[PDB]
């Protein structure tokens, strides 16, 4: 076939039920993740091709960068809850990986002021229960399907993308490929 399990893509033997439509992990200490943010724009790219009354969620993961990968999970959680993931990606990852200038929760929390969320409203969200449950649910989904590795994607819990198996000599390409492959696994 053109798609072949194990090519561009690998099935769970251990599918999961109830599981988000398109799920995708990232961390921002991830360089693949950078590279799939600022110069891919993967997410994006998948969600121009997906039908529509497709879901598509983004979870951030614990198992990079120690106590401050943790610190990014909460943040992750509070800019989901506030709905400023995109006036915070960008500026969190460049903070970790390029300037190096994030090294505590409160660098975290400059980002998002900087973004012009209140003081006062981050500080209420970071410590809200509602934060707490949405952290919750990032772990619980990642618990969920043997997350040792990111950046990943998942479809309807059943099928994940598999990016080493796709050519990558033009990043276009790179992407078209993936997104469609995503459409692909969106219909089976």
């Amino acid at each position: 076939a053109q798609y072949e399990d194990g090519k561009q893509y690998t099935t769970l033997e251990k599918p999961v039920a109830g599981a988000p439509q398109v799920l995708e992990f990232f961390s921002f200490f991830c360089p693949h993740c950078y590279q799939f943010e600022e110069v891919l724009h993967i997410s994006d790219n998948v969600k121009k091709k997906l039908p529509e009354g497709v879901k598509m969620t983004k979870y951030h993961v614990n198992f990079m960068g120690g106590d401050l990968g943790k610190d990014l999970t909460q943040a992750w959680a509070v800019a989901m809850a506030l709905g400023v993931e995109d006036k915070v990606t960008v500026p969190l990852f460049e903070g970790v990986q390029k300037t190096q200038t994030i090294r505590s929760a409160s660098d975290i929390r400059d980002v998002f002021i900087n973004a012009g969320i209140k003081g006062e409203e981050y500080d209420a969200a970071w410590n809200s229960f509602v934060v707490k449950s949405l952290v919750a649910q990032q772990e619980k989904a990642a618990a969920d399907v043997q997350l040792r590795g990111v950046p990943a994607m998942f479809v309807n819990g059943k099928y994940q993308l598999n990016p080493q198996g796709m050519d990558t000599s033009n990043m276009d390409v790179f992407v078209q490929q993936y997104a469609d492959t995503v459409k692909y696994l969106s219909e089976k």
